[PDB]
């Protein structure tokens, strides 16, 4: 098919308002936008959770076919999970003037003690665009997993790719960044092992 | 150092949840203490958490025709970081008190895209961004006859599975729910088509 129809020019962001400002923000967008039928929308307002944007790193060891995961508590998981301690990808906020790659390498070093070799982009996704602006940009990074060493109270895990992917299937890994990265790895590891060796 | 293939909820003390903002959505300050990997308990920690409820997601897959049904609508929170705020997405809706994932998914497929659903199977249930929001989304794949789709301003698209996945690879589909669902389909479609035929 022919994909989406409209672009930014087809929407008028009339104004924004910050309804809550703390560590994060809750903003109200007021806007009008074009309709598929032709006309123009009424004035629309939407609450948006604003927390900046993140870089994510999947540490992959192509010699060993192993991944490095970081475990730490995420209290927001409490209400819908058996435990709020989650197995996750390395990640951090992108500050002004920083690149996805700069941040991913830095966080790999200070959350997992990992020196990263080559990187490659995986995917950049919107976490939940009905209610938050957050975008997370994922890279895969070449590591030697035998060197992983842990520490914000963080435990470092080394597991085989196949076990990590089985834990996605089983629900033991169930946060978006880690699901997306590990599904991508399951689709791309043959070529990635070919390339990095 | 690391762990090579822990805590439960008795190891966390939620002291308070302090309302920060109440509107359409909510922002709460969680105040809590938790067990530390090296022994003892943390001091009191506070985290701002976006509370917006939880969602059911349906990937409508026609296994006879190897086609997927996508829905297009504007999501203004995509504006700042995306080429366009109109997104191609899976069918989805909030789960209200007492409702099941399957009931919500089937209802939204009918109202959002005109589809009756035959068999379903679970894909995965994931936390969208658990550092800052409690939101969980539970994805099903639903058997549909893609030649019955039709159709808040929404436009329905019927595309080959291979095209929908190519759009994930190219960044033209880049919201978490649709990426996770279509990566899962690319890993499972051969067995799924055989099971449903
Ligand atoms: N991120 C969001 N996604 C979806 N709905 C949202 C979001 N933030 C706020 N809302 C709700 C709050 C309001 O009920 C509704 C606003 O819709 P809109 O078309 O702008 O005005 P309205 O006059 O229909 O609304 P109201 O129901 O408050 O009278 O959207
Ligand atoms: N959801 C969140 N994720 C990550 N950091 C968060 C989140 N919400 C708030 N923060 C940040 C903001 C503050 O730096 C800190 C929250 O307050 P808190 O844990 O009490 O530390 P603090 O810097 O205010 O010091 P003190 O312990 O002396 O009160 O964490
Ligand atoms: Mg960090």
């Amino acid at each position: 098919q022919q994909g989406i129809t409209f672009s930014k020019n087809d929407v008028e962001i009339i104004a924004r308002e910050t309804l809550y400002r703390g560590f994060f923000s809750l903003d109200l967008y007021r806007f009008r936008h074009r309709l598929f039928n032709g006309g123009m929308s009424g004035e629309i307002t939407r609450e948006i959770f604003e927390r900046g944007h993140a870089a994510v790193l999947l540490p992959f060891d192509p010699v060993r076919d192993e991944v490095v995961l970081v475990e730490q508590i995420r209290i927001a998981a409490y209400d819908t999970s058996e435990s709020p301690w989650l197995l996750e990808m390395v990640a951090g906020m992108i500050e002004a003037g920083e690149t996805v790659e700069d941040v991913a390498r830095r966080e790999a070093l200070e959350e997992a003690g990992l020196e990263v070799g080559r990187t490659k982009p995986i995917l950049s996704y919107l976490a939940s665009p009905g209610g938050t602006s957050e975008r997370l940009s994922i890279l895969v990074g070449e590591v030697d997993a035998s060197t992983a060493k842990g520490i914000e109270d963080i435990r470092v895990h080394v597991v085989s790719r196949e076990q990590a992917y089985q834990w996605v299937e089983e629900g033991k890994i169930d946060n978006a960044a880690s699901v997306i990265a590990l599904q991508w790895l399951q689709l791309h590891y043959h070529n990635l092992r070919n390339e990095w060796t």
